């Protein structure tokens, strides 16, 4: 690399890359040089950057970041990416003064135009999102660069194909929630929702709860509510529409979004008002996306709990009470006859009916007189149906041992329920950890 | 991958160790011309001291000046590698001060115009040192009159133009500049910063910064908190008053510039300027300092924190105390009135789970000779109405078997003033439980 | 053995804990007569305990003057023991001072008037508390004009006629005395020492003798090294600093008797002698020295021992840093100049047995990345040619699968200097060897 060009200052240094802007002499350019060190790269993550790298080759187009070369040495690679100094996209509208329907329009031409080379190519992008939407530089009118082919996947003309559960979960395409195979469309869809986003500056489908943020995706539950939407064009929302539109099938191209009236005929469609609202709107939008930037794998507990979930774990905490209290006859009210369960007292085996845990009822949980406290932890309930759900905890419990000393051991429980004759009913359970008699 | 150092140097004694390196003395074999050889094992050199290495190669290359410990050569033997760097044999500037029978302001500015032309020179070749201390202040040689001369650029980085930057945390306790210390970019007005505290103490041997408590210091330093008390200053120049300023300024954007230091009228009209009485009370002093530096100086690293604790961090250890008591006594409402009731903790009868509230403990109030240690106590002061301790908690028992034992945790509790009382949120236990 | 307390008292709240007692208040039910009843599980009386308890009860058995906490009865309910004492409502005297509108010299006389006659009568009883303080010194009332009254005779201990004797370090640090600090036979001057100590801090409202550093104190007052600063005691009555030099003498023998100072002028003719100004300047410290107290106060046992280091300390931890970087640095060169040829040590590597000489670590210097931590360090200063150092030697290292891992040790260091040169005679390491 040194060889041709020249190394400055760092722009950025993930795991096993750094990078920095470069020149080269020969020319008087100035790059973006990725400093991939070798020796920390595994053989999986061998495999993707080989991909990224192949595909980056093959799409040249002024709204792509072009790779302008490839080159090795001592464990140490170099790619060449172009410079980018415009940063975000949406981080340039919000400090706009004047910001429209035309503005947005413009925006979408230039991504369209980089979908559809890459859809030309062969080359589905799958993670269209705001952060992989740059400005070649601050310049006024910098061009609009679809930037990280990290996800991209190579496909077979037109052939649609299961490649796998990727994407940003506001962004996934009904079709992958669906898990169906799907192929360029996903992509489009993408684009509807970044439309949607360019012109109110919130999302079109968002939720708290994942689960429910998909069954709005994959129903198409979207809407233009008043007044923001009051003031935007048919067209626009037309064009939106044809994106997201639930049957990739029927779903507008990149082709066909070049030649909507809205698109390529910018100058009568679009309205020309400024969306301050919109530009409010997309502040908070930016921020929350920079707070919510997990770095890491995060995993958040449960708890807020809807009425539903909340009746499992009720019925739940009641079987668990008439245990340690030694009540036989709650138990096999809550539990169904047939009840099968995995534990530790079994041995690795699966036991079925009442009869092994009646043992438990008969002689300890009540025989034995010393005072236990039970703890749920960090419940999560899965809603499989109006009339089924499963439940998973942590069971910790706080007991005198023989020497009369406090102890505590801890459970993990899954337990299945079904609603039978109007009552929630358990048919299994598998206890993993400690048994629960001390 | 060559064979120079070995078939055209001789080694002999050593002069200084390194993280990395090790500095002989040599002797180039054809002209009998001496150098001080820093050699590596091309082994050692991880990506990192790889990187390190030809980091300070790359920018003592770029240093060629009088007042500059000059790089000479850059060989690689297939196996080694050395830095061959003109041979010091001053010693430090500091220790030769004290020695002197007269020594006035003339004497210092002479002393910080040829420092500043090495800083001058390194920063106008976009490269900032970072570490500018005493022990870096040498002599040429032990000729009367010698130069004094910046060494050891191990913590010198390289910078674009006049853009600043996160570089790292890097410099001595003393010398750090306010924008370090408050995790600001910096370049190269960190130099002009320790300039000044370096001229300060060439005034009058004492440190403009100075406290056994390393965070009271920091905090002197970024509020620019020093003065110029009497009668030592009396007798000084407005003009070193006035440079010192310059140079000590909180905001790196206004401190005076090694260029424009040189054109003070202090140190470019020094002969008009400066004044000449000899200053026995700054050498006086400066032994002392001397002596005070040498004794801490950095060899092993040391931790030792339990200073005069402040009324504030008092407090916290008293509640701490208070709380232990509680539960040592079995007294759960003590408990409840001290522990906020959202109270979340990790502890070893926790196993592994965070749990949160009050009932997890009421447990062991309900159903389980006595003497607690506190050990070492840590307190930081977050906020006028928050706080965090840290200590080791070394409780003596007596076992079932009547035996006597001892048993360790490590605790954290965080503290938090709310409607007036200390209140404690959270604290995490690792080693024992404090049940025998 | 009776059953006399529960079937003529009734209980009530907590008002202290003690290490082997309960004070609560408590009410004689015939009289509504209400008392303070210190509890005692006859189960917790150890033959230790039990000597203890039945001390405190002969001792305040003997003890009936008005200044004076009074015991009133002694029960032993068959499992249990009462001693009923007066309960004292008027909360510590120290804190009734600075809530006073007007204070003086003449208040402060009255005031040591109360505590030496309390003082006088347990000596004439052959009887020394050995523990005077703020704590101690209580009001009968919340009556304006109550008594001071003198209370918590649990250190105190009894006499014989004049005879001194060695009764065990005992006592508050601030207020013990000379003798008792040299480890001298001691009696009744040690109470006289402490009331000059409480006189000092009733004029000006700060102590005679504070550090941070209990062993420097301990030298403070060993030397009687208090004085008057301006411009406080300026305004101080002559015959008022001559009573404080007479209780704080530091030859015992020489030192004013209780009765004695009961007949000193300022405290007899105190409506002659003793100044009336007030004295805001000592309410303003007072509540200062208050508000200190009672963040310190004796909750749990707290351990703290890192303080500004002095120079000669620093030297010892120097010496030791270089030891063990020669040591990492496998340099049995500088091992053999810095131990001495008779070394001694115990080490996990011995086995248990005391090796001497070199000739056991050659061996590892020898045949045999790293990061050594001293943690902690104590020196303790033996002469101007001796110490001992003991740290906490806390070792990261790479293991052989290239892994990181942490060692600790324990190790004591005895340092002679001989011929000029700090030398170590004796180690003596636990826990971990020094070797991966």
């Amino acid at each position: 690399f040194t060889d041709e060009y020249q190394l400055f200052e760092e722009l950025g240094k993930g795991a096993f890359s750094v990078v920095r802007r470069c020149m080269k002499i020969p020319t008087g350019q100035e790059y973006a040089a990725k400093i991939i060190n070798t020796k920390k790269l595994s053989a999986r993550d061998h495999q993707k950057l080989e991909r990224e790298a192949r595909i980056c080759r093959l799409l040249k187009h002024p709204n792509i970041v072009r790779l302008h070369d490839s080159i090795s040495e001592e464990g140490f690679h170099y790619l060449v990416f172009d410079l980018v100094t415009g940063g975000e996209l949406f981080e340039d509208i919000v400090a706009r003064e004047y910001y429209s329907e035309a503005d947005a329009s413009h925006c979408i031409q230039q991504i369209l135009e980089s979908v559809n080379h890459c859809h030309l190519n062969g080359i589905v992008h799958r993670d269209l999102k705001p952060e992989n939407l740059l400005l070649a530089s601050k310049s006024k009118g910098a061009a609009v660069k679809l930037a990280d082919f990290g996800l991209a996947i190579e496909v077979q003309g037109d052939q649609q194909a299961w490649f796998g559960f990727a994407g940003t979960p506001g962004y996934l395409s009904p079709e992958v929630l669906r898990k169906d195979p799907y192929g360029k469309p996903v992509d489009m869809w993408a684009c509807g929702v970044i439309l949607y986003i360019l012109l109110v500056g919130y999302p079109p489908f968002w939720d708290e709860d994942q689960h429910r943020l998909y069954q709005q995706i994959k129903a198409g539950a979207y809407d233009f509510p008043s007044p923001e939407w009051d003031t935007v064009t048919p067209e626009a929302k037309d064009l939106i529409n044809k994106m997201l539109t639930i049957n990739p099938a029927k779903r507008i191209t990149a082709s066909e979004a070049l030649k909507h009236p809205w698109i390529c005929q910018r100058s009568t469609v679009a309205s020309m008002m400024h969306r301050q609202e919109t530009v409010d709107c997309l502040k908070k939008f930016n921020a929350r996306r920079k707070l919510k930037g997990a770095i890491l794998t995060t995993m958040l507990a449960t708890r807020n709990f809807s009425a539903r979930k909340q009746e499992i774990i009720k019925v739940t905490e009641q079987l668990i009470e008439a245990i340690n209290n030694g009540c036989f006859e709650a138990y096999t009210k809550i539990c169904d006859p047939g009840l099968t369960a995995f534990e530790p007292e079994a041995l690795g085996n699966l036991v079925e009916g009442m009869d092994f845990h009646r043992f438990y009822f008969e002689n300890a949980l009540s025989k034995s007189n010393k005072p236990i406290h039970t703890i749920i932890l960090n419940p999560h309930v899965h809603l499989v149906g109006d009339d089924a759900a499963c439940i998973a905890y942590i069971r910790l419990t706080q007991y005198m041992d023989g020497s009369g000393m406090p102890k505590t051991m801890q459970s993990e429980e899954t337990r299945v329920w079904h609603r039978r004759d109007g009552k929630w009913q358990n048919v299994h359970f598998h206890r993993s950890g400690s048994p629960t008699v001390p």
